[PDB]
């Protein structure tokens, strides 16, 4: 079923975007959890990160490269933290994959 | 030069120090983490040496994608029925201490808000 994401990226609700392309957007968290936080989103609605089929390997990659690049261009050069959450024990919030990425400050160990 | 390099995980990967290793293939080794933070907690991380992953060049990208989906089928194949988190470090602030790509997966129990 569809998502706030979906709404995001069909551009019916705002979102403060960062970078677009064909395949992906990433855009700041509403809620964020750390000075930068961000969100990278495929376009196509895969649920969870456990469903993913073998020919969404490219894409997958491509959400991480897209994400280090908007962090080294959002000025983290200190490092920073991706994360994707699956189902409940990943506290997982909207059932389409996102990848985080939070610096501008120490990340801690464990990570949640 | 050896493939994979000389840090922890490229020693690993040459099975010049042992490792508890759930899967490996061609790309990839999945081994579980020597201090884990979860009940499960795994690492997935390339035999190519990448050092980190502001670093990783374009043509990764399907490399890095098959670190996730052998992230996720691992978790499938050890019961974490109930989901996990997925978690790449990069460099000082994200808390990387080992400068080869690795994710980790942890599950079997409930992860908490913020990740860190
Ligand atoms: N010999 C080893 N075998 C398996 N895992 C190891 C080993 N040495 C370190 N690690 C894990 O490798 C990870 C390094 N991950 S971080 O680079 O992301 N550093 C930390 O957050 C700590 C840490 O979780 C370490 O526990």
């Amino acid at each position: 079923g569809d998502t706030i994401f979906g709404k995001i990226i069909r551009k019916e609700i705002p979102a403060k975007i960062i970078f677009e392309d064909d395949r992906c957007l990433a855009f700041h968290d509403i809620s964020p959890q750390a000075p930068t936080h961000f969100l990278v989103i495929p376009k196509k609605h895969i649920s969870q990160i456990s469903v993913a089929e073998d020919d969404d390997e490219s894409l997958l990659g491509h959400l991480m490269i897209v994400g280090k690049k908007c962090a080294a261009d959002l000025g983290l050069n200190k490092g920073y933290r991706m994360v994707v959450n699956e189902g409940s024990d990943g506290g997982q919030s909207v059932y389409h994959v996102h990848l985080h990425v939070l610096g501008g400050r120490q990340m801690h160990w464990p990570p949640g």
